């Protein structure tokens, strides 16, 4: 029955579980009601629950809220560990015109155009284990080169050096990022110094 896999779903998925995993699984969402009187969940957001042994994770529930918004910049750095600095507030990127509905204060917002909100999209496990999506290095990195003038030049130097040490670059990546966001003979000067 949808219980029995509601159930199973909790118990793999490290003690959390939200209305959007049972629309998925084709389950009523009254199912989380059902369990948090039973007192197996409890609920700590709207529409997001937790066992006694699952925990609060501040990006997956932030990304939870507003889907649309791909962590980048530090947070993409924080959370793919380019970086050693436990930032306090999300930089996050949304297509160009999104208003967020009660954004939390701590929280810097990048506007793109919608041909790139995705470009370099990928899906990491946060620290605490749930799947967020970010930008992937290369871009992260396309992002900084374009952007250099309103970063702070500290994390600028900082980033392009981590970029520099890190043994995983995919160039053919980087180029394509960098052509399609008119951007690739900046890159293609700072990658000059790092390699």
């Amino acid at each position: 029955s949808k219980k029995e896999i509601l159930l199973d779903f909790i118990e793999k998925n490290n003690g959390i579980v939200t209305n959007k995993d049972c629309k998925a699984l084709g389950i009523p969402t009254i199912y989380l009601t059902r369990l948090e009187k039973e007192g197996i969940i409890f609920r700590v957001e709207k529409g997001i629950f937790l066992t006694q042994n699952g925990d609060y994770d501040e990006y997956y529930f932030f990304q939870y809220r507003f889907p649309k918004a791909i962590f980048s910049y530090i947070s993409a750095l924080y959370l793919q560990q380019f970086t050693d600095e436990i930032p306090q507030y999300f930089d996050v990127t949304v297509p160009r015109g999104y208003r967020f509905n009660t954004p939390p204060a701590n929280l810097n917002i990048h506007f793109v155009s919608k041909e790139y909100s995705e470009l370099g999209m990928t899906t990491v496990p946060t620290p605490m284990g749930n799947n967020v999506r970010v930008y992937d290095f290369e871009r992260i990195i396309c992002d900084f080169v374009i952007h250099r003038e309103k970063i702070d030049s500290e994390l600028f130097v900082k980033t392009l050096q981590s970029y520099g040490n890190y043994p995983k670059k995919n160039l053919a990546k980087l180029y394509e990022y960098a052509t399609k966001m008119n951007t690739l003979e900046k890159v293609k000067q700072t990658l000059e110094v790092l390699i």
